[PDB]
């Protein structure tokens, strides 16, 4: 057992799904995975050991932000011999043509954040996911017909940052998505030996304001899932 | 309502004490609050309002890390009028003279994260409580018996920092515990005019091991609520 | 004797009081001390020590600036067996609350310098004062019936800064005075392990631009002296 | 005609292989493109124009260093519309399990460089190559049975640094080669909207200390270069 | 009249030498000028106006460190029409063959202060001397027969330094004496358009722990001043 | 040999003049040096030696950018027995009153590159030229009566800034020209133990955006050349 995480080697399968709301952990179990069971608790983040098609599959919440994500995913890495981290969220696009309800694979992780430079000696280390993983998510949204958009994520550690400016940076230089956790999950995937990768769904608009019916969302959401499940099985082979 | 918490202006008392265990704003409002009443679940991030001989609070958790609690106190401050924040939660210490179940009230934090320099022009903001705040909690817990050990604290945006060493510069420094919110709450509270306070209980050693029984635990965190609680009745006068 | 300091162990109180004039310190010595001498002349930085109430107190400029300050407190700290250090000098503000000839208490100082940050491996150090001398401050000014407002300062580096612009950013973030010394002090006492404390009386507004020099000036002047010295006594017991 | 080329709009095909030795050019011309024509001749950097399996295809040098490629790269694109450019250099490894002659495929780039930082607000930019390029080398060198390494490639501004300890800070997070470009390159993709990728051969082994020249490293360069070369084919189609 | 000095224009001579220690400019102006006049004493901080062999010249301190320096060298080129500023201070030795008593001219001065990255952008500003004051001075000391050292100075902002392993650094890097002001007087130079320049007296040695001992404190203190003054001779022709 | 110029010591002179460009080394060669002799070819980059009234001397190409030029000013002081560098390149005016064809001394050179703050703990170091090779081009440049301004240059990493305005913030402090190298070339020849200056003809002008016209790109380039080669005669003597 780890400081944040109840279990024991194997409770947990090698690759494991992390939304950013808790709530959808016990979600996925129920509705994706077959013969789930409970296998943490811990400050409220319920965890979920199944299968999917077979094969071997957990999921739990990470927490919002660089600092809670990266506590998780490292005991989970070194602690439970977890190779693959998936993270399934939502994002702010800060480009015209990225609509809400896309989905966005972030093959890497732009931040404001100063944990990986914590750990790269001050300079710049290039927060990125697995390339098998990234294109195993492409692959696998072409599969179900969804043409997926892979590009840098923005993981600020302000959700309201005093500096706006930024995000006309951001939209200069292609940043697809702006969520709280990728460059971080990276860096820990970097730093324990494991491989990581961000999927996200758009969210909202950081400069205008479209909508999106509720259907919408849950609909796309399963979607997300699916993608990020189906990925797993294409990495297997 | 806002993008975290679907509850409207006046659901929330002008005081909330906040705990890093989502878990424990339930058992807050069922243990010292009466007539509470559920204001918020959104991401299951529970919070409540109720009354302490008399007085308006609320609970709620922020979750752990500076970018999740930057989020929480932010929308608490200026959708919902909150004038006081104070964290309830637990800490490491890198004193040797500084033991478990100790009661710790950061006077000020320092952190290693980036988010007050991206507030600060880059430059040195201290980020520290409301001084009014400090010596309610410190005449509280006297009033109880209690002698709380007034410092900084250190916000580390990781829990498992590649920087060992660092420990050994904050021990060189004073630092009374290691946390992870003290510093953004506070960056918080200063950008948009409110007050904040941050009381913790050392949870265990950053160099060493000692032993605090379950009961010791309870018992102790009792204690910190109670401090929090009475502190608010001392500000009122 | 040290570098800067022409005495000997023995000559200075365990309690100094610094202004930044060494002139204000004649001043200073002579106007509430009883049977003082001059301790020091190295430098033209004059040092005295005498009795307040039959309290050993002594009274020494610190020059203008972070590096300049950082001596003088250093060595009365490690080659005097200095304990306290209460810095009285003058602020300007930024708030348009306060007014001209209010007394400001610096619980902690944001800066300019790279001071700490060489100190706190370039990290945010929250250099704060002594909790006590904090409170024993500002009880003393209430029994003298002077408001006393408690808060951060900011100490610059540049008397005459490039860049107007940070003045707004201080106001934004509730700084109560701009000098040039306690951010560099309380580094100094967290590193040597001793206590300090600021106290500063706005002697400009760089809002409505406005300076304050008369007897009502004066008077106010001697009142954060009275609050300085008074403060100590109440610490003693 | 720009400072740096004396060429003019049409001389240089939509994709360009840039390799760091400007007499490399002329080798990938004469050896790997058909009715080849030298198009620049300024300060030495070689450029070249032609075809491979009749598609257009231009070569030319990038020199040494961010600086001396983020000139070229940045004309090619503004100036002749370049709309693809891969490099084909060289690298040094420090992860033991890369081998000599290994084919590296910098998906993202780490670097000492402060360029990135100039352009995203001192912030953390992610600089990456295009996916779909990453993709189609990975498909070509498949095809060409060759093994490849996709990961982090680290820019570096000093090939003679003077803190060795970096190599270590490398190797711990995977950084699969240690060339002087490709950090630059893609900032400039992303400044000015076009796509990049690198590729590198491994020259030495800076952990056992190991170079490689003879049949079989020649043999490995070809392969690097047909690999580039028939990943432009496959994102024709 | 200025914030930190009570004269008027014309009341300094358009050349002031200034050393750290308002005594010594009080020894330099009663030793060396004729009709010498104090024209300041503000704060204690003595300033004098007299002749040497005909020509006008002041001579007044600047305190310790670069915030108090920068005071007095900005406002004596902004409101006395001060055109040249020449420093004449001690500094401290980290090179095995710099030895006590020692002359050095810096042409360029390192440092471990912000002031110059506020006013750069956070680049690096080579804080330099004027090249025609340098030459002035080498040929001024030929010319007397005394030994001068030109190179670069360290202005530290800490005397007392936490990092003793800097000075390592400094060492093998050449710097030839250790102070607390020349980077800082360069940078107001540059900005408010004057010329400067730094002489130093090697006060004492930072590895043998050597003082300045012996009645050399004077005949050397002294060559310094015959240089600074006979250099502005040779300008003037 | 070295890494990347192929030939034994005593290949090269005791000095070598060094322009960005191989081809001006060439025509540098060709058009001053007697018995021209071409030791390297290397990446073609070009470098000769021969005798100039006499004396041996070498020539030879350094590339584009600060990563470049360190590298063969590294080897060729500590593989080849170089003792001075003198850099002969161009540079881009940002002042209104310095015009095409103007020749710049660099004393010193300012920079937004990293390499001089991992060389020196992320402090300031002023990257300066050897005073005597300076005084012997402003002697050489009189003799020829060819005027020279003596003053700071500044290394940029990106030729084509996405800063715009840090233009301003060079002519506010006098930048005499814009180019990429001298930083880089005063870091090594201090880190090395060697004496480098760099000189500079006006290639074109920042603000009017006049490029190098006319047949004024030879005897001004000339007027360079023959400043070096003279400097360094008078250094003999
Ligand atoms: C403006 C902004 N910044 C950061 N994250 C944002 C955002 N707008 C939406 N998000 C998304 C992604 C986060 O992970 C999530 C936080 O609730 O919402
Ligand atoms: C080593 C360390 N770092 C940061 N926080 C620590 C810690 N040891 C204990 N804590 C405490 C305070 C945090 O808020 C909490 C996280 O679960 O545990
Ligand atoms: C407006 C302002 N800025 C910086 N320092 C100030 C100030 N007003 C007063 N001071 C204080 C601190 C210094 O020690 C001194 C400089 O005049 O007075
Ligand atoms: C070990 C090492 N370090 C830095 N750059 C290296 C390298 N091995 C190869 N390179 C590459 C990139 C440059 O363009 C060039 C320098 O020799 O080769
Ligand atoms: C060892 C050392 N470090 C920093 N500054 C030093 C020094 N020795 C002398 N100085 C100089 C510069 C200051 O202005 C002054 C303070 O005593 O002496
Ligand atoms: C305008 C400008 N900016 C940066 N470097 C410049 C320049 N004009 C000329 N140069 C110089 C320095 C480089 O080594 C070379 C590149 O063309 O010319």
């Amino acid at each position: 057992a780890t400081p944040h995480i109840n279990a024991e080697m194997g409770d947990f399968a090698d690759v494991v799904l992390m939304p950013g709301d808790p709530l959808r952990a016990k979600y996925i179990a129920e509705t994706f995975l077959e013969d789930a069971r409970e296998v943490n608790n811990v400050r409220g983040m319920l965890g979920f050991t199944g299968t999917y098609k077979g094969r071997k599959i957990s999921v739990m919440g990470h927490g919002v932000g660089i600092p809670s994500c990266s506590i998780y995913t490292k005991e989970l890495i070194t602690d439970f011999g977890v190779k693959k981290i998936i993270r399934v969220g939502s994002c702010g696009a800060v480009l015209p043509h990225v609509k809400l309800r896309d989905v966005v694979i972030g093959m890497g992780a732009c931040t404001d954040s100063k944990v990986n430079r914590i750990r790269f000696k001050d300079h710049d280390f290039a927060a990125i996911a697995d390339f098998d993983m990234v294109r195993n998510a492409v692959d696998a949204a072409k599969a179900l017909g969804i043409d997926a958009r892979v590009g840098n994520l923005f993981s600020a550690d302000l959700f309201y940052s005093p500096d706006g400016e930024m995000f006309d940076v951001m939209e200069k230089y292609g940043i697809l998505g702006v969520e709280m956790e990728a460059a971080g999950i990276y860096g820990v995937a970097a730093e324990f030996g494991a491989k990581a990768l961000t999927i996200c769904t758009v969210s909202d608009h950081i400069r205008t304001h479209e909508q999106t019916t509720a259907a919408e969302r849950q609909t796309t959401f399963n979607d997300m899932i699916k993608i990020a499940l189906e990925s797993v099985l294409l990495g297997d082979k």
